[PDB]
């Protein structure tokens, strides 16, 4: 048991085999490799280096099993804690570096400045301690879904001037404060206490139940997530940043700049000012919201929205029972709703309305992930489905006027449908749900575009079916059949065949109107699509 007394500099050496070194003067260049054999969580340990009040340790290396205890008024310079060593800090530590399960506990009254947490190292600031000028490079390599709180920085006290690099993680517990942080892309900070003055230069900030975040700026690639029961105030959403406010979250004094994404629901609280004026999402009522660049507003059941602008890259999602009036969707805006929602506004091509009370819609335009669902007994008129838009019809839906499908458009049919107007398909219609449906239209105009249909080639003469009611089938439209019966079994067709397009009440079809997209064989037969004199089209057997 060496005792370095005051003004007696010890200037190299090691420490082993549960031996203590009591420092009252100066002890440079030590190797502490004893005292922590039993693990950080036991008062059963003997050995290590103990810097007393007024003592100094410079360029110590605490390696596996080594324990360095700095008491009140001691100091530890340029310390390397690695490979499962630890430092218990009640005084001053300057320029510590933590590698591979090296730990630093800064207990009440302790102060650590310049700690670099390098990989699988850990700095725990117990309540009443202070960490200043920390660099965190680890803790967050498992992604936003990693629940790792065992490496990185955990604060129960206070952390000032922290830089969080890729893979770095800061957890602020209930009692904790983190003031002035810069969080780069790949790194994150989890806030359960107080985070104040945070710069997300592509970094992530999670604000959980009972966490307060004040003065966060979200630059490009950054993310502020306010969970239920968390609260953020005075956030600035710069271009290509997003603020996420969950049901039960507080977002007050939000500055949504141009290019800023806002993702929230009427079940949260978001007050602020965007590039068009003031906005409020409060108590189930949103007024003035501007969804762009990945922003989403969900108007849940029995809430309301007015003066919403859905711009290119934004999404308005109105649940059934929600209302949203004076909507303006610019070309490239997405609208998700069904015939039980109530929406009014204007889109890229004029006025539109969904009246959830009667279940009739008129003039929709579904682009870029927009979607509408016509529920049972509903009716959508003059629909325009664009690239990446979807129109789904529940069993018992109706169409009215001209249903136009642009290239890249989807229309899914989950049961029998009647259009009392014109379907114009340049995209893809698809009979899905194993029951077979009938799509009745007055006129079909094919502009390319497959209708994906289903067939049983197993002795049934059973299939999906198109019906031209009184009108005409023109253009060119591809038919894609899938055999849903017993495969490798093919039965012969009987007489005229499986009727797939039925012309009725005087309907005519043109002669190159329909065409098999790919061959249809089952078992020993090739199934061929043939138009006859009755204007109807049939599936028949080959050789
Ligand atoms: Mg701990």
């Amino acid at each position: 048991d060496k005792v370095v007394q005051a003004g007696e500099t010890v200037n190299d050496g090691t420490l082993t085999n549960h031996d203590n070194q009591i420092v009252f003067g100066t002890a440079n260049g030590m190797t502490i490799s004893t005292g922590l054999e039993l693990g950080p969580d036991s008062e059963e340990n003997t050995g290590g280096q103990w810097i007393q009040n007024g003592g100094i340790a410079g360029n110590t290396t605490v390696t596996t099993n080594g324990r360095q205890v700095v008491l009140e008024g001691g100091t530890a310079s340029d310390t390397v804690i690695r490979d499962g060593g630890g430092q218990s800090l009640n005084g001053l530590a300057v320029n510590t570096t933590l590698n591979n399960r090296g730990e630093q506990w800064v207990h009440e009254g302790g102060v650590a400045t310049g700690t670099i947490i390098n990989r699988d190292g850990y700095q725990s600031v117990k309540s009443g301690g202070l960490a200043t000028g920390t660099i965190i490079n680890t803790g967050a390599e498992g992604g936003p879904d990693s629940d790792n709180s065992y490496t990185g920085q955990k604060v129960q006290g206070t952390a000032e001037s922290t830089t969080i690099n890729k893979n770095g993680r800061q957890i602020i517990l209930f009692s904790g404060l983190a003031r002035d942080t810069l969080i780069y892309a790949g790194g994150d900070q989890s806030v359960h206490g107080r985070a104040l003055n945070t710069t997300l230069n592509g970094g992530y900030q999670y604000v959980h139940r009972d966490g307060l975040a004040l003065n966060t700026v979200i630059n490009e690639g950054g993310w502020q997530v306010v969970k239920a029961g968390g609260a953020a105030g005075n956030t600035t959403i710069n271009q290509n940043g997003e603020l996420r406010v969950h049901a039960g979250g507080e977002a007050t004094a939000v500055t949504q700049n141009t290019g800023g994404a806002l993702v929230t629901s009427t079940a949260a609280t978001v007050i602020g000012t965007n590039r068009l004026g003031n906005f409020t999402v409060e108590n189930g009522k949103a007024d003035g919201v501007v969804l762009e660049s990945g922003g989403r507003l969900d108007v849940l059941e029995s809430h309301s929205a007015q003066n919403t602008l859905v711009d290119d890259g934004g999404t308005l999602a109105v649940s059934a029972g929600g209302k949203a009036t004076s909507v303006t969707i610019t070309s490239g805006g997405a609208l998700i709703a069904d015939s039980g929602a109530t929406v009014e506004g204007t889109n890229a091509s004029g006025k539109f309305s969904i009246d959830g009370t009667s279940g009739q819609a008129s003039g929709l335009l579904l682009e870029n992930g927009g979607s509408f669902t016509v529920n049972a007994g509903g009716q959508a008129g003059n629909t325009t489905v664009g690239h990446r838009g979807t129109l789904t019809l529940a069993a018992g839906g109706s169409l009215s006027g001209r249903t136009q499908l642009s290239k890249g458009a989807s229309m899914v049919l989950n049961g029998d449908v009647v259009s009392t107007g014109d379907i114009v398909n340049a995209g893809e219609i698809r009979f899905d749900n194993v029951t077979f449906h009938k799509l009745t239209t007055t006129n079909l105009t094919g502009q390319g575009g497959t209708i994906n249909m289903r067939v049983r080639l197993d002795g049934s003469n059973a299939s999906d079916q198109l019906v031209i009611n009184g009108g005409q089938a023109t253009g060119k439209t591809w038919l894609a059949f899938t055999n849903v019966g017993n495969s490798n079994l093919g039965v012969a067709t009987t007489g005229q065949g499986i009727r797939v397009v039925d012309a009725q009440n005087g309907a005519t079809t043109e002669e190159g109107a329909f065409a098999l997209s790919r061959p249809l064989q089952a078992g020993a037969f090739n199934y061929t699509l043939n138009r006859d004199s009755d204007e109807d089209w049939y599936l028949r057997s080959e050789n």
